[PDB]
């Protein structure tokens, strides 16, 4: 019975996932000046046209978007990956201060919240077999941080008043995620792991430069969101981050000059 509190956080993981403590965690500092421009990089290619959103689910973690991975609909390759990844669920880390609340840092920057795309590769089956084998996930990370609003994401925004305990879904059908990503593509790769136990090392993180702009009034929304299912005592839902953890013998892939 794990957490982000005092007693239960990320301090007190590696007590039941000893890989807390292993060779390829996440999230990182992503260090610029260090990172390596990889003219092997392949362009990334995102493939979102027949996306298919479902549902949108309060996990007393996070919320996920969830979609339908049966077929080819919505897939990541390019860049470093080889193969197809397809696109399974959506969600966001994010702070109860502005100032912090994303997972990956930039030169130490914390932005105040990160959206990530997780994809599973294709050869692998399903998502379950995936998150078994080093190569079988693929995360896109999008920094957020507070400005205008971003209009894409005010669909999302609008239906956590109906999600906002744990274990409470809602249908989210025709949602486009399209409307989430920034105008360029650059980006930073580095191998890692899930940010939340069982923490397992099967992901090729893909963590963009540029930023999206939400508003305060977008990611306040986000903090009105509980841990707690309903009848149980208030948790607000903040601050749901992994802070960063140490490079170990890895080397971070810039895709721009
Ligand atoms: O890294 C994250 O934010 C956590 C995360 C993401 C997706 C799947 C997960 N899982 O435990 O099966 C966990
Ligand atoms: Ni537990
Ligand atoms: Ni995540």
């Amino acid at each position: 019975h794990w957490g982000y509190g005092k007693h239960n956080g990320p301090e007190h993981w590696h007590k039941d996932f000893p890989i807390a403590k292993g060779e390829r965690q996440s999230p990182v500092d992503i260090d610029t000046h260090t990172a390596k421009y990889d003219p092997s990089l392949k362009p990334l290619s995102v493939s979102y046209d027949q996306a298919t959103s479902l549902r949108i689910l309060n996990n007393g973690h996070a919320f996920n978007v969830e979609f339908d991975d049966s077929q080819d609909k919505a897939v990541l390759k390019g860049g470093p990956l080889d193969g197809t990844y397809r696109l399974i669920q959506f969600h966001f880390h994010w702070g109860s201060l502005d100032g912090q609340g994303s997972e990956h840092t930039v030169d130490k920057k914390k932005y105040a919240a990160e959206l990530h795309l997780v994809h599973w590769n294709t050869k692998y089956g399903d998502f379950g077999k995936a998150v078994q084998q080093p190569d079988g996930l693929a995360v896109l990370g999008i920094f957020l941080k507070v400005g205008s609003a971003k209009p894409g994401l005010q669909k999302v925004v609008d239906v956590l008043d109906s999600i906002k305990t744990k274990g409470k879904s809602a249908d989210f059908t025709n949602f486009d995620p399209r409307g989430l990503l920034p105008e360029s593509l650059d980006y930073w790769t580095y191998p890692g792991s899930l940010t939340t136990p069982p923490l397992l090392e099967c992901v090729t993180w893909i963590v963009l430069k540029e930023p999206i702009s939400v508003s305060s009034e977008q990611v306040l929304k986000f903090r009105k969101l509980n841990f707690n299912g309903e009848g149980e005592p208030e948790e607000l839902m903040v601050d749901n981050w992994r802070p960063a953890q140490p490079l170990k013998n890895r080397q971070i892939k810039a895709s721009f000059k």
